[PDB]
């Protein structure tokens, strides 16, 4: 009876990355691949082992990306895409950060965007002294239907109120303005 002894496979294999601002190293060399996983059980084993984002010192990041997509704009699957940005004030580090990040991870591994989950590349949490941020990265900022569906589902998944707006920015624009709001 497979149910009892088989791990539950995920649709994708995912890689968890960590970044810390060590000024003695190049940006690229400070980026650090923690682990890959591709089952429900292996996700929880990894998540339960590592620090909550709210416990990271300012200047650190986690990211979760589909295996083979590096968490930087330069990657072939990121350079024409962009992100849905969640901005958190200093008081939301305590109230919302960790639960928003966990929810974001589950939206990814649970493929919660239906047909358009294929457009998802990963997600990034930035812990910063001026304010934390969470973003889902998608692969094509011109994909109006995919991007807006991802944004609508995401916003409801976080339980954000309908008086709040979240914005979607292309990476190319970020590197030097919202393309969509939801």
């Amino acid at each position: 009876n497979p149910e009892h002894y088989i791990k539950h496979p995920l649709q994708n294999r995912w890689a968890l990355w960590f970044f810390k601002n060590d000024k003695s190293k190049t940006w690229q060399a400070n980026l650090r691949l923690i682990s890959k996983f591709d089952t429900v059980e292996d996700f929880w084993a990894l998540y339960n082992h590592i620090q909550l984002s709210s416990n990271l010192m300012p200047g650190c990041d986690y990211s979760l990306f589909k295996d083979g997509i590096e968490p930087m704009w330069e990657d072939e699957k990121n350079k024409r895409g962009g992100r849905w940005l969640i901005t958190l004030n200093k008081q939301q580090r305590r109230s919302d950060l960790d639960r928003f990040w966990l929810e974001t991870l589950l939206c990814l591994i649970g493929e919660s965007f239906d047909d358009y989950s294929d457009d998802v590349c990963g997600a990034v949490v930035n812990v910063r002294a001026k304010g934390d941020k969470i973003a889902i990265w998608t692969t094509e900022c011109e994909n109006r239907d995919a991007v807006t569906h991802i944004g609508r589902v995401y916003k409801e998944r976080l339980g954000l109120p309908p008086k709040i707006v979240i914005g979607y920015q292309s990476h190319a624009d970020t590197a030097t303005k919202n393309r969509f709001v939801v």
